[PDB]
RNA sequence: UUUUUU
RNA sequence: UUUUUU
């Protein structure tokens, strides 16, 4: 009896670079193709994309692609991925496809078979797969969950989601809980669900509540208002455009990425500015209380607009006492220091600084425990793969499932590369495939690996000494320093002596070029450690 | 034109760390504390930060003595560095504070430091102009004091670092001296200096007695071994754990050099009293799992502390397993979030039960939240106010809190390190600045690593490096060495050579000084690699040759 | 919101 | 919990 294989290639045991492979027989369907953002220890790199060794091996079996939404951790890896694979059908909702199309054009990727769907549509992949799209609210529009119908039964994938009763834009957007409930009645064999906020009790706040909170705050602001949020948070931004209009403020969209997303959102009907956007020059004609800037830089990026404002380097705008700055965002793990740096600079300028939790001006795009419980109760799945989370999230999602009236028969904590076997009464990890990370640094893809990073870490912590050692005319050593210590004549003289004394034992004996280096390298390491207590990288050199 | 008190913060203002405050009246100085600070992520490779003491060196003959409020590292960690460069003067503090400093000075070989023990209520004199009176304030370490500094212009009340804990839980009757603080308000407080750490937190910081109750409830329910980490200096927390362990039939192992160190100091000064002797890891191995509790270093995610080694499977004598419970009785300090998260995920992957806030209320801050800060402001009714021990966000929010109360201070200032704050019966202003700032410690080096050195470290960390050396003879050729730049690639290597070489050759073809030529080849390669890779590696060009 | 140091 | 891009 053939089984379905669920093979996560990214997005399990991490938050980022989501990509999930489904295989039945010799047919494959792939879902998403995200990037991930670098951690602190991954110094100097720009982004991370998934290893696609498995898809390369089985590329002839790929029948199609599903794209759940246009967040970068779901579509950011596609330029890299699609370039190495056959041009298969790629299905997605309008805003998702618009963002992908633009991204593919930057990379000069030609003839990608993008195919528009909408909620309720059924899409056939080969003989064995049918996928049905349904609406789930999230922090970007045109976000979908799906039901993948297979020979062994149905998989429901929630997508990334929250259950927001009212996103505030008046477009009637709501999660299709009716469809999800019916799926539970029809029978869900496997649930795949968003674990991001599985450790958070209660219910994620509604965007309509955040908008009310923002209007109340902004209504009370005496002068200019500056607000930062994710450029892709179309609902948040639309609601701000409407409250601004009601509060007699004109809006400036500041930052390249803000203008970019505003363009795609408008083109696909999700953004409708009640009054036209103005430039900073144009709003300069207005009184302070008539002005609102919606700005990039919610995560503390120094070169984003908020960053330049906070550091006094913005070319056309200068913050001053009386200004209000609203951070309509929470720092993502790893960005705490950067955001804090901007916050303290803002206090020092003397602006009024508004942020959570002091002011309730942000709602997560992801379901908290009550919402995750709702989906588990409605679907009543036989089997469960908590997804889109680090192990702590997945495991807490699993624990939450056990608190409910009808828990799954079995729950697994998948890792990237796991082959998860699915059948009517089968649910197990049956093996593994090649999975992992590929680093992008500038233009280069995979030229930087973990070995290289290790080097960057050593340089950063201990600094560098370059030593040119010459036996001719008489043995002597010369020194260039980087990040080791400030200039010290005393110290500098002593290190040459150590290296030159070491060539002496080498020089008096017959010494090969190679043999000498290690000996004096040992001399300096022994010495420099003695003198400074530090272990700087040294690169020996002979002319 | 009347003589004024100068309050000159040299550290601890506009930051959390390296606290040190100078009081000057005429030709007399009293100094308070000598802390270190911990490096930020951009300060790569360095171990700790100590204050610039240029001011104290200039005026060393005027220094009458020192007040040490408590033994936390951000109040005493700089003293070895500071005391070594100054005259021996009287140094006052409570017993645990002095025990910790004494040991610190011993490690450094510093001799003949004049440590003088005080206790709550003691009044000590510094020269003609200063009298300091110590009083108890609860905090996350024992023997923590605030003080009233009585000067010719009036009284300064300094809260020290504090919370208002009604019961730290150790059965020793320890409580903040709010009676004394209220009396100070009636006598008249000219200037209040208060701890702003938690000024953005509404309500009241939880009590250690509640945390102890919560820990006992959790531990009573643990089926197997329990490992717990907290700050090694959280003597109240640890003592309460010792006592609940006894009630719950578990023996205790203190693990990690630092745990043993603070336990030694706490026991020697009577703050820690284990109801049963500590055991070693070998000794508890004789016991059933549910009889065992490990109190471990590593609460901030340090990979080489005990919890770190347990989490990574590298502990030489102990191995975690499914069924173990690990409790993080702490919250990550800003900047340590990633390190703690790393350990938490490894613990989950091992399969231990992992217990931490906010899911479980197993930690209480050592510092006052807004209700407690308001209580102090209301009791002292100060004329002038210096919010302290906080970054500007904390200080400014403390100032705003003061404005909401029934009797706000006449004036509140947000001081910066190096500020000269002038204080008189009706004067409160910043009148100038003095040299202030950071000195980095890296290994044995003090001040040999500076910001210029760090900037180089950043650039190296990000872009890696390319050292290009041009050799003129016999025929000019270029040599390339890369570290942390990219994995080996011969094609690119040879391309970099030619771009450099053309500049060398073209530069020789039209005459230029060797210094001019290196610049030309640095420029060409920077232009080439940026086009080729999109990166700007650190470039070290050499023409000698 | 203070260290940690097989 | 997703980018920013004087
Ligand atoms: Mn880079
Ligand atoms: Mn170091
Ligand atoms: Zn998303
Ligand atoms: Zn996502
Ligand atoms: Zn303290
Ligand atoms: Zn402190």
């Amino acid at each position: 009896a053939p089984t379905l294989e669920v093979i996560p290639l990214g997005g399990m045991g991490e938050i980022g670079k989501n990509i999930t492979v489904f295989r039945y027989g010799d047919e494959i369907v792939v879902v998403d193709g995200g990037l991930a953002f670098p951690k602190a220890h991954q110094m100097g790199i720009d982004l991370i994309v998934p290893r696609i060794d498995y898809l390369l091996e089985h590329q002839d079996k790929i029948k199609g692609w599903i794209l759940t939404h246009g967040h970068e951790d779901h579509i950011g890896g596609l330029p890299y991925i699609f370039a190495r694979l056959p041009r298969v059908p790629v299905y997605g909702l309008p805003l998702t496809l618009a963002l992908v199309r633009e991204k593919l054009s930057e990379f000069g990727l030609q003839d990608v078979d993008l195919r528009e769907v909408t909620y309720g549509d059924e899409v056939r992949f080969g003989q064995s797969f049918v996928a049905e799209f349904f609406c789930m609210t999230h922090s970007i529009p045109d976000n979908a969950g799906y039901i993948l119908k297979t020979p062994v039964g149905d998989v429901l994938h929630t997508g990334d989601f929250k259950i927001d009763p009212d996103v505030g834009t008046g477009a009637g957007i709501v999660s299709d809980l009716e469809r999800v409930e019916q799926a539970g009645k029809d029978g869900v064999l496997l649930l795949i669900s968003d674990s991001t906020n599985a450790e958070r009790p209660g219910h994620t706040p509604s965007e309509a509540e955040i908008a009310r909170n923002l209007e109340e705050i902004i209504k009370g602001c005496r002068g200019r208002v500056f607000l930062t949020t994710f450029a892709s948070q179309v609902y948040r931004i639309q609601n701000i455009l409407d409250l601004a209009h009601r509060q007699g403020r004109r809006v400036v969209m500041e930052g390249r990425s803000m203008i970019k997303y505003a363009q795609a959102a408008q083109a696909t009907g999700h953004m409708n500015p009640p009054e036209p956007f103005l430039t900073s020059e144009e709003v300069g004609e207005l009184q302070d209380q008539q002005v609102l800037f919606v700005c990039t830089g919610s995560q503390g990026q120094p070169m984003a607009v908020l960053g330049r404002l906070a550091f006094g380097t913005h070319a056309k705008i200068a913050l001053r006492r009386g200004d209000t700055v609203i951070l309509s965002s929470n720092p993502i793990p790893g960005n705490e220091d950067a955001v804090n740096l901007i916050v303290n600079r803002l206090y020092e300028i003397g602006v009024d600084v508004v942020y959570p939790p002091t002011y309730r001006v942000h709602a997560s795009g992801h379901a908290s425990q009550e919402e995750l419980a709702t989906i588990l109760n409605l679907t009543r799945p036989k089997f469960f793969l908590p997804w889109h989370g680090e192990p702590r999230h997945q495991i807490n999602h699993a624990k939450l499932a056990q608190t409910l009236p009808r828990p799954p028969k079995r729950t697994l904590i998948a890792k990237n590369g796991d082959i998860v076997n699915l059948g009517p009464d089968e649910f197990r990890v049956s093996g593994t495939v090649a999975a992992g990370a590929v680093y992008v640094d500038g233009l280069g893809v995979g030229d930087v690996n973990d070995d290289v990073l290790l080097d960057r870490v050593n340089l950063s912590q201990e600094g560098l000494l370059i030593l040119t050692a010459v036996l001719h005319p008489t043995p002597h050593v010369e020194v260039v320093a980087r990040g080791f210590a400030r200039p010290n004549r005393d110290l500098e003289l002593q290190i040459r002596r150590v290296a030159l004394e070491a060539v002496e034992q080498g020089l008096r004996e017959k010494k090969r070029l190679e043999d000498v280096r290690d000996d004096m390298y040992g001399a300096v390491r022994r010495f420099t450690r003695k003198a400074t207590g530090r272990n700087p990288v040294l690169i020996p050199m002979i002319v």
